[PDB]
């Protein structure tokens, strides 16, 4: 989740 979010942002 952490990295999915960082990518998305």
């Amino acid at each position: 989740l952490a990295e999915a979010l960082h990518c998305a942002l």
